[PDB]
């Protein structure tokens, strides 16, 4: 249906619907190159990403499909959504290029945290929105695994969206995935949320480790060494023995570490930053914590539709991966705006 027009930007052809005007490069990452544009239909500024060599191998073809499937599925106020996806190809035989369109995201959360204490009311609202987003994501059996301030967009009204899905810094990474304990669940992302919240409250990174070793030491300084209960849940003897080497450390009183902070905030942090992922608070549980009393509404914290991930275990040829992606592109329907 739409008319396409072609132009040179950077060192390649961009061929996009005429609704998108005034394209100008903003950057280019490992996966794709990104242009800002003006959408004349909706009247918004947008980001147009052209994927790089999406079907170069089976690894990359499966990656393209995986990401497109997830981006299409995610429909929630606190999670990046897909405005449009298109190809200039008029058939599968001519299919090569894939373009993703999203809202032009403003500053990330680091920009807001200029090494200063945010007000408690500000922290409440930001952390509420992250957890609300995570509840949705986790309900689709997805784990982020690399949640950090730079993966969080915030606009002028303090409205927050989670930018990536985890398809530089280890400061926010849960220890059970650092140390390869093979004892983890979705609460790996909750650890990250705890690190982010603490930083927002103090203005300082909670565990600024210089390397893997120093990271662990800093963590155990605050939360204490693992108890026998957790030791026997860790599978590998290497990880088990490595923990048994380090000397015993008491769990610290968080109220002394976060002096002056809302006592409800301290209590939530204590539930977030525990080593045993079987005892770590989940997103749904954290939303019901008294800290978020003013924001919490169970009927306005939705879960995702069931998410079919059976493709992960299939072994297909490269043309099949490309064919499946093509299907997802041409059958795309914009969200009801």
């Amino acid at each position: 249906r739409p008319t396409f027009y072609r132009q040179e930007l950077n060192k390649t052809i961009w061929e996009v619907p005429e609704r998108y005007q005034n394209l100008s490069p903003v950057g280019s990452g490992a996966y794709g190159s990104v242009c800002a544009a003006f959408d004349t239909k909706t009247g918004h500024r947008v980001a147009v990403k052209k994927l790089s060599r999406p079907f170069q191998s089976i690894i990359h073809a499966k990656r393209t499909y995986r990401e497109l499937r997830l981006l299409k599925h995610m429909k929630h106020e606190n999670v990046i959504g897909l405005l449009d996806v298109f190809t200039p190809a008029r058939s599968l035989e001519e299919f090569n290029d894939v373009y993703l369109v999203t809202h032009l995201m403003g500053a990330d959360l680091n920009n807001i945290v200029k090494c200063q204490k945010l007000t408690d009311d500000h922290v409440q609202f930001l952390i509420y929105q992250i957890l609300r987003g995570l509840k949705y994501i986790h309900s689709a059996d997805i784990i982020h695994r690399d949640l950090k301030p730079s993966n969080l967009a915030v606009n002028e009204d303090s409205e927050l969206k989670i930018l990536d899905f985890g398809l530089a810094t280890r400061w926010y990474r849960a220890p059970e995935i650092m140390l390869n304990w093979m004892h983890y669940n979705q609460t790996v992302d909750i650890w990250s949320v705890g690190c982010i919240m603490a930083e927002l409250l103090t203005g300082r990174t909670l565990f600024p480790g210089t390397d893997h070793i120093d990271q662990l030491k800093l963590i155990l300084r605050l939360v204490g060494t693992p108890g026998a209960e957790l030791l026997k849940k860790i599978s590998s003897e290497s990880a088990r023995n490595y923990i048994q080497s380090l000397a015993q450390m008491p769990k610290m009183n968080f109220a002394n570490v976060f002096i002056g902070a809302n006592p409800l905030a301290v209590d939530l942090l204590e539930k977030m930053l525990v080593l045993d992922s079987d005892k770590r608070i989940t997103a749904a549980q954290a939303l019901a914590h008294a800290y978020f009393a003013q924001y919490h509404d169970p009927d306005d914290e939705p879960v995702a539709d069931p998410y079919d991930q059976s493709f992960e275990s299939r072994d297909l040829l490269i043309d099949e991966w490309k064919s499946l992606t093509y299907d997802e592109v041409i059958s795309f329907v914009p969200p009801p705006l």
